[PDB]
């Protein structure tokens, strides 16, 4: 209705689990707020370039701008931050990609990135972090990190089930909890806010199954379940138990030693994947001290968030971290950083993040060659020290490029 | 009743907020399980040595063993993990110190360290992490870190208010939430575990007040409130708002720029402390990339846990991190690491942690000279590369000492 669907271009179809991608698919993209206006032109350019090179003119993406965030209020009228047709169109066109989004305060509105996740039930937040040779890093050995994060998107304290201190609602559930449930452990029942943390069996096993299948599909060496289960027995504890249970029941897992850990034999390469767990506060330490011991990670919503952020800073890629949100019916790839208004429009921020989320998009579509050319580009650009401001401030002897130019530096290294 | 109170020795008295320490105070200590049997002899020895040197024979601690954990079942009978008189005796004798504690599984028992915290309402978990020149570190610049963590101990998802997936209890509160509260955001109401996260006003302002008073008492440059408030508005959001509010209302805070941040003028040195906040996932990144920007930190229970663990690994001090739990009526200092059974009794683990928690104990008692000698010792021992196994594996050219001997290496450098 305000989106214009492209005249040339065909829809990706879902033929029972499998994507059936046409050679000219229509891909919805949400430009993003703030620096979205800078990073997204770069991405459309380096992806067009990479598919123009990969298939020598045969395949072409018909990009179709859909709207969310702040720009959506400028297109549909100041009150609509998330159009009902964005949800329909992502659902319909099957894969989309987006820039950073702004949720306003003062409006009673919850996180629009999280709204997209839950409203489209894109229950897998996949966060691949690896080191790219050359990026300035805070740590002595960033090349040791090559992990893939399977963060559960649909439950946990991120669902947003909460009530205000002094509201009637809060008053009511604290009353229920103390009176009917008999809780004595709320230290100050007056002027107290309550949040609800749900973890379900169907919730963790659809994530873990994703995680282990990824490890087989790519011969990763293990799957670590990270949780804060010693303290949060019935949710985090639950998550680990149900995760282990699935590796045993659906993937034939067997105990190594006298447990806890399991072995899963990869039905394609013969190699054994270790299913193991580590408590989430110690894990924060283990990724810094022993990173090469960890590889595919599976975790609930909140931890997954903290872990991915932490991992991305260690390897120097806070501005180049990619992300995908994946469900059973459509997928959403995304720049994993903020809108950075201070700089918006100055063509100067790094477009790494959203570009690499676009090679994940490309890979997901089976356009392996195109995706492989973007990471070919990235490594080359980075390695050529032909970098954008944020990496140049920390490198000695690099060439400062603008955003669009790092775009071009990626196509020149392809 | 099974504890033997020392014949010589006088109780510390609390004269309205102020401690009145006698020159021969009785200090309860809990030996600890696992390597508690190794680390605690070292600590009693290096503290006796440091007070023997500081006051030249005038002052002496009368150590009194009280019992919790596994050893408590061997003293009071296999069922009692936490004796009611440990709580009375810590309450009574005012400051105690402990080793690592074991909570069993299969018993329905919750975390005994957390039980001590809540049962004695030691609502401040203070975690000072700094770099000690010489410790092997995973990061390029560990000397940039000198932060003090004020982690709230009595509320949040750590209270332990939770119910099992498929229990009647869980069934009941999910029913209440969906039916009476009208929640539509629990993705899978069947086979779902529920945890309760409470944050109260009285809860956050008694922690924040502790934090800001610490910054004035020691001229620290700022207090960062870290929270996950953009997503958890009514608890984390609440915590930040109430924290800012207290800096304004009780400490005269004024906006820097057009806010959010505040300035508090230290009423003793004239310097302005900045009260600021950062969202907890980005903070995990900021401590790695810009650590010198952060100093006194104030946060809820769970984050505080993850932050302190993360900070301690960056500065190389996972085995030498100290901790105190402080309330309005008694204090509990502690080795912040596990019982490490694999090694228990082999006299080989690092006793850094509990020793440094003992200089915090000593400082808290006003025995500044003795405390200053332990950190004098530590720096010297570490710097002499006369180290225990865990630091020696990572140093080139160090001397491997046993646990007791690192004890002695600390007294030799005093």
């Amino acid at each position: 209705s305000k989106v214009v669907v492209p005249a040339q271009g065909k829809k990706i179809t879902l033929q029972n689990g499998k994507l059936n991608v046409p050679e000219n698919p229509i891909i919805p993209y949400i430009e993003g707020d703030g620096i979205g206006v800078d990073v997204t032109p770069a991405m459309l350019k380096v992806v067009d370039a990479a598919v123009e090179k990969a298939y020598k003119g045969e395949r072409k993406i018909s990009w179709m701008e859909i709207y969310t965030g702040e720009k959506s209020t400028q297109v549909y009228g100041q009150d609509v931050w998330l159009p009902a047709e964005t949800l329909d169109l992502i659902r319909e066109y099957r894969v989309a990609i987006k820039g950073p989004l702004t949720t306003p305060v003062g409006g009673g509105i919850r996180d629009l990135n999280v709204a997209l996740r839950q409203e489209l039930d894109l229950y897998i937040c996949l966060r691949p972090v690896r080191y790219y040779q050359g990026t300035p890093s805070p740590v002595k050995h960033p090349e040791l990190t090559d992990m893939v994060i399977f963060r559960e998107n649909s439950e946990d304290i991120y669902a947003g089930i909460e009530w205000k201190a002094d509201s009637a609602d809060a008053e009511k559930v604290i009353k229920f909890l103390r009176e009917e449930m008999g809780v004595k452990k709320i230290r100050f029942p007056e002027h107290c806010g309550i949040g609800i943390k749900p973890c379900s069996e169907e919730g963790t096993k659809r994530l873990v199954r994703a995680a282990i299948e990824y490890a087989i599909a790519n011969d990763r060496d293990s799957v670590t379940l990270v949780h804060k289960g010693n303290i949060m027995k019935f949710t985090e504890g639950a998550f680990k138990d149900w995760g282990y249970q699935l590796a045993r029941e659906e993937f034939g897992g067997e105990l190594i030693d006298g447990g806890p850990w399991l072995k899963v034999k990869n039905p394609n390469t013969g190699k054994e994947i270790v299913i193991k767990d580590v408590i989430a506060d110690a894990f924060l330490q283990q990724i810094l001290l022993r990173p090469a011991e960890y590889d595919v990670i599976a975790c609930m919503n909140l931890n997954g968030d903290y872990i991915s952020d932490a991992l991305a800073a260690q390897v120097g890629g806070i501005g180049i971290a990619p992300g995908a949100n994946i469900g059973d019916e459509c997928a959403l790839f995304e720049a994993t950083h903020g809108t950075a208004p201070k700089y918006a429009g100055q063509d100067k921020v790094n477009p790494g993040s959203i570009i690499l989320s676009a090679e994940m998009m490309l890979r997901h579509m089976g356009w392996t060659e195109a995706a492989d050319l973007i990471v070919k580009g990235m490594e080359g650009a980075i390695n050529a020290k032909t970098v954008t401001y944020d990496f140049e401030r920390l490198m000695d002897g690099a060439k400062l490029l603008k955003c669009s130019e790092f775009g071009d530096a990626i196509i020149e290294n392809m």
